[PDB]
C-alpha cells in the first residue's frame, strides 16, 4: 500500500507530464492485434465490424524507478489517464471505436508500459465474396494520427495476428490474418509515415 | 450524520487511496451472478443480450473501523468512485456493457465491501437450436482485465447462478445456469489467470 | 445575487456533504409518477418503453436556514450534483434510463428538497393482449438500490398515478395507473426492503 | 487580443458566476425557432424527429461593460460554459435532444446574450393523416424546467416560425408553423408556468 | 522533453488564452476536404452519411516562438483543448458529427496550426437517382457557427476535393467533388457570412 502510493506520487505529481515524442527523442511503439469475432458484415455500406484486443507497448525514461527504493516493487497498474498514451488510430474507420475494456495500463520499473484495450471497430470493407469458398480479404491501416515516422516508429512483434482468442462459432471463419509494418510518403507531406496494416481474409462458416 | 461524516473523512481524505492488490498482498474477490432476462438473441451476428445483477464482494483492512468510536455505525453506503473496485470484465463482449443501476457500494466495519451492479451485456453466442426442446448452451468468462491470479483470486460462493430474479415471461426459459471458477495460462503472459465462467443453457418459452 | 450566493456558500462549502441516511437517522422519500406516453411496445423482447416525470421529495436538516438572515429567501434552485439525491431505481429495466430534463433540484428554507427528472425507461413487460379491448397490465418496482427499509422509507402521496400530462394521441391508451408502496423481505437478506410498484393497464388507441 | 482578454477576465474570473433569476430580479428570455427538416416520422410509436436552430436571447446586467474602457469592443464570442444559460426544454420529448452545433454564445456591451443551438428532437406526435392532402398537425411546448413565470418570462419575437432554412427536398412539406407564448398553472404548484408552444402542420411531399 | 515542456508552459500557462477573432483582428482559416467513403444513403429520410478528414489551417501570433530559445524545436503536437480552434460546422447536418480521430493539432514556430479531424457526417440529401448512370448530386455548407465574414474568412486552397484517400470498393463512386468558397448577405443583417460549399455528384 504505502510503498506503491509513494512511487505513484513521485512519478505523476512531481514532474510536469510527458509531452510526447519529437524528432530529437523519437519513440518506438509496438502493436499486436488479437482478433476475437467478426461480428457483422453489411453489404449495403461496405462496413465490417470487428472485435479485438490491441496490445500497445512503449518505453519512457520519465517512468523508470529503482525497485529497491520502493519496496522491491517491479511493476504497477494505473488508469491510462494518469499517463501519455500513443494516438494509434484506424485510418479507414466509419464509426467511433467502441471501447470494451477498462482503460488501464501496466508500468514496469524500467519505464516500459503495456496497454491492451479491447475494441469494436467498424471499418471500410467490401465483403462481396464472403459466402464463396475462397473468401474475401479486408484491410485497415493503424497509424499515429499526428506523428510521422520521425517522431513515432510503429512495429509489430510478429506478422501473425494472434487468433487464439477468436470465437469458435463466429458467423465467419478466419483464413488469413496478418499485421505488417509499412512505410509511405505522400505527395502532401515531406516526412515518412509508418503504419501497421491489418489484413484479414475470411468467409462465412459452414 | 455528523458521525458518519467523520468516519468517511478518516477513511478517504486522510490516507492516500488504496492502490489495489500486488503479488505481496493479493486480494480475493467473490462473484455471484443473478440472471434476470435473456432479452434478445441475434442469429445474424451470434450476439446475445443478457441482463443481470453481479454481486462482487471483497475485503480491505484500510476500511476497518470500530463501531464504538463512530456512533455504533456498523456499515455505510458510498459512491463507488470514492473507493477501489475490481476491474471485472466480460471477456467475450461485443458492445460496451450498459449499466442499469446506481454505482454505489456498501462498506462494513470489518472492512468488507459489497457492490452489485445491474448490467446489460451483449456477448458472443451461437444461438441456433434455441427453438429446439434440448435448447442451446452459451458461455462467457468474467475476468480481471489487468490482474493475474497472483494479485486477484476470483471465487464463486456457489456453482448455481441465482435464478430467483429471472423474468417469468421472458421470451427464453433457463434450463441450466452455472458459475464456475477456472484457471488458465495464456501464451502471451507468464502468470496464471483466474476467471469465472458463466454458462447458460436456454430455449424459447412454450406450454 | 449576493444574498443567495452567501446562502449557498454556507450550506455547501462550509459543512461536509450530507453522507446519506443510516438506521439511526433514517430518511423518508416520496415518489409521485407522472405518466406521459407509452412510446413503444416490442413483443419480440417483452420490452416496453415508457416516458414520465418522477417527483422525488425528501427533507434534510443540513439544508435548513432562516429566511431573515438571507434576504427573506424562502427557496433556491441548484444542480443536483451540488446535493445528495436518493438512488431510486427501476428494478426490472432492460436499458439504462435516458434522462430527458435538466438535473436540477429545488431546496426550501425548511430543508425540504424537490427533484423531478423526466425519463425514458425500458422495462420488462409481456405486451400480448395489447390490441384486445380488455388491454394488458404491466408493472415495475422502483426501489432504492442499496438502502433498506431501515435507512430509507419510500411513500407515495397517493395511489393514483397522475395522468394529466399524458399524451392525447399516444399510440396507447391508459386504462389504469397505480403507484403502490410495498414491503418485502427476501431470503438473501435480514432487513425489509420498501418499493413503489408502478402498475399500468393499457391498450391500443381505436376511434 | 489583449483587450478582449482583459474584458473576459473582468467579467468571468472576478465575480462569482451569475446564479440565475429570482422572483426579485426576474429575467426575460426570447425564443425563435428556425425549422430545418422533418427528418422522420414513426407511426408505431407516435414519435417525430425534427431538426432546427433555436435562437435564445436574454439580457443580464452582470454582463454590461463600457466599450470605451475595453478598446471600443461592442461584442464578443464565448463558450456557453463560461456563462449561465436558461434551461429551456421540450416538455414532450421522447429521447434526449441531440446537439448539432457548437455550444457558443454572443455577448454584447449592453449585457444581452444570443445563443442559437442546432438540435435534433424526437417528440410525441400522432402522424396519421400525414399522407392526406390536408396534412397533420403537431405540437411541442418549450418551457423552462425549474423556473416559473415569476422567475423567467418566455416570449416569441413573432408568431411565425422561420421556414427560410427549411430543406427543399425534405420528405415532408410544411403547411403551417407557429410559435405562441402560453401560460398555465399546474395542480402540483402555486406559480404560473410560461411556455412557447411550437405547432407544425405538415404532410408528405408530392 | 524538458525543452518542449518549457515551450508549452510559456505559451499556455503564462498568457491568458487566445479569445478568438474580432472585426479588428480578423482571422483566416483554410479548409480542405478529403473524402473517404460514402457509407450510407437513406431514401426514407433523405439523409446521407459521408466520411472524411477536414484539414483546417490558421495562424496566430500568440503562438510564435524562436526555435533557438527552445532547443531548435520547430513544431509540436498538442491536444486541441490546449488551444483555440475554429467552430466550423456543417449547416445541414441531421445528427451530431461523429469524431473518428484524436483531437490533436500541430503548432509550428511561425504560429501556424494544422488540425485535421476525421468525421462521419449525416446530412440532408435527396439521393433518388443514385442508381441511375448520370448519378445524383449532394451539397452541404461548412460555416463558422458564430462568426461572420468580418471575424473569420474561410478559404479553400483548391476547388478540387481530394479523392486520393477515397475507398476503392465503396458502395458509391464519386463523379464530381468540389469545395467552393461562398458569400451570402441577408437583408436583416449588415455582415457577410462566408461558407465552403461541399458538393458531391456520385452513384452506385
Ligand atoms: O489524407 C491524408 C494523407 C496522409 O495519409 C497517410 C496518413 C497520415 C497520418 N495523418 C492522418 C491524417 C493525415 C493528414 C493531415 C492533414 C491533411 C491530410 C491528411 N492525410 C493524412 C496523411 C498522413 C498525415 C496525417
Ligand atoms: O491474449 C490475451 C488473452 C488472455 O485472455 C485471458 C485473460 C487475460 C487477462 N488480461 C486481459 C487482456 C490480456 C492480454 C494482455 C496482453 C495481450 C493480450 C492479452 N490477452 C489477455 C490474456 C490474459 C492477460 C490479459
Ligand atoms: O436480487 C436482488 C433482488 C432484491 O430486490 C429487493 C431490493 C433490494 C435492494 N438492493 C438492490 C440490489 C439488490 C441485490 C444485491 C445483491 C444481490 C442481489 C440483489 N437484488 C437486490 C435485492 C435487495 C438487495 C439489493
Ligand atoms: O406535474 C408536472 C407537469 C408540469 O409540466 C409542465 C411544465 C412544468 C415545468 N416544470 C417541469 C417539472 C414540473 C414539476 C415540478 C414538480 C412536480 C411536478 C412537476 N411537473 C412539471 C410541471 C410544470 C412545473 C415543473
Ligand atoms: O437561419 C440561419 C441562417 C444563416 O445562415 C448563414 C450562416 C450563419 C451562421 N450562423 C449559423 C446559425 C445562424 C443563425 C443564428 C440564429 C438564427 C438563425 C441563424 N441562421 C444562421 C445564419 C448565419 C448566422 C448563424
Amino acid at each position: 500500500q504505502a510503498n506503491l502510493m509513494r512511487l505513484k506520487s513521485d512519478l505523476f505529481n512531481r514532474s510536469p507530464m510527458y509531452p510526447g515524442p519529437t524528432k530529437d527523442d523519437p519513440l518506438t511503439v509496438t502493436l499486436g492485434f488479437f482478433l476475437q469475432d467478426i461480428v457483422k458484415v453489411d453489404s449495403s455500406t461496405n462496413e465490417v465490424d470487428l472485435v479485438y484486443y490491441e496490445r500497445q507497448r512503449w518505453k519512457l525514461n520519465s517512468l523508470m524507478w529503482d525497485p529497491n527504493e520502493y519496496g522491491n516493487i517491479t511493476d504497477f497498474r494505473t488508469s491510462a489517464a494518469d499517463i501519455w498514451t500513443p494516438d494509434i488510430t484506424a485510418a479507414s474507420s466509419t464509426r467511433p471505436v467502441q471501447v470494451l475494456s477498462p482503460q488501464i495500463a501496466v508500468v514496469t520499473h524500467d519505464g516500459s508500459v503495456m496497454f491492451s484495450p479491447a475494441q469494436r471497430l467498424s471499418f471500410m470493407c467490401d465483403p462481396t465474396g464472403v459466402d464463396s469458398e475462397e473468401g474475401v480479404t479486408c484491410a485497415v491501416k493503424f497509424e499515429s494520427w499526428v506523428y510521422s515516422g520521425f517522431e513515432i516508429d510503429l512495429k509489430t512483434d510478429t506478422d501473425q495476428v494472434d487468433l487464439s482468442s477468436y470465437y469458435a462459432s463466429s458467423k465467419y471463419e478466419i483464413l488469413s490474418a496478418t499485421q505488417t509494418r509499412q512505410v509511405q510518403h505522400y505527395s502532401c507531406c515531406p516526412e515518412p509515415y509508418i503504419d501497421v496494416n491489418l489484413v484479414v481474409k475470411f468467409r462465412e462458416r459452414r
